[PDB]
């Protein structure tokens, strides 16, 4: 059953944290940015200094969003709102743009260093999907999920992709919204209660539920009950630790 209802055709994956051990690459350049704008906010302004937490603050405004959208999201929890600026604004701009470029900047060099792993129970799970005829989309808000399917070779598992560059250039709203979940199902042929999302971003799993979604599965890869209880809350049917756990 692969842990699915028998209706469902398709599996839509999200990449970083769901397939790849990428999210703690992501969360590490998410964190560094934004400590050091803060800092560099509370040398120019004189206001307290309250660094960015990569569990509850990650979790809450930045993961699975539009790179732009976290930015916003997590700048306004703190009452703070700046320029969105241009796309092409270099890191040491206070913009929008800027800020998501800095924290881009980051994640080239820390991804450059250490390359794109494949959870061994995320390849299972897609070995398992495609041994048995079920359509497979990739849908994630990261500029470079192409990339990342090429060298790890998971692109041979997938069919459809809808990511950072889709939503740029179909201007696709991100997650919360369902948008882009249900683009890769229209690329799929498939309707919303024939597919499977598989998330472990607040965002995405509240996505999934918004668009109504078979099944919307969250991954909780942190060790904690607290993050499996925001997933359900968000709209997680099933909440695993590892795909494994569906095989
Ligand atoms: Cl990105
Ligand atoms: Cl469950």
């Amino acid at each position: 059953s692969l842990g699915l209802p028998e209706k469902v055709r398709a599996c839509l994956f999200d990449l970083d944290g769901v397939l790849t051990d990428t999210a703690s690459l992501h969360t590490k350049a998410w964190k560094a940015m934004f400590d050091a704008y803060l800092a560099e906010r509370a040398e120019r302004t004189g206001e307290k200094f309250v660094p960015f937490d990569p569990a509850a603050d990650y979790h809450t405004y930045v993961d699975g969003k539009k790179r732009e959208d976290g930015v916003r999201s997590f700048l306004s929890s703190r009452a703070i709102e700046i320029p969105d600026g241009s796309p092409d604004d270099p890191g040491a701009a206070e913009t929008v743009y800027g800020l998501g470029n800095r924290k881009n900047d980051m994640l080239l060099k820390l991804m450059r260093d250490d390359g794109a792993q494949v959870f061994d129970g995320s390849r299972r799970y897609l070995e398992a999907v495609t041994a048995a005829g079920l359509g497979v989309a990739v849908v994630s808000s990261s500029a470079n999920t192409r990339d990342v399917l090429a060298t790890t070779g998971l692109d041979r598992f997938v069919q459809q992709r809808v990511d950072g560059v889709t939503l740029r250039e179909e201007h696709i709203a991100g997650k919360p919204a369902p948008d882009s979940f249900m683009r890769a199902a229209e690329m799929l042929g498939v309707t919303p209660d024939a597919a499977a999302v598989f998330e472990d971003a607040l965002s995405g799993v509240a996505a999934g539920r918004a668009g109504n979604f078979a099944v919307v599965v969250g991954i909780n890869r942190t060790g904690r009950a607290a993050q499996a209880a925001q997933l359900r809350r968000h709209g997680a049917d099933v909440v695993v630790t590892d795909l494994a756990e569906l095989l």
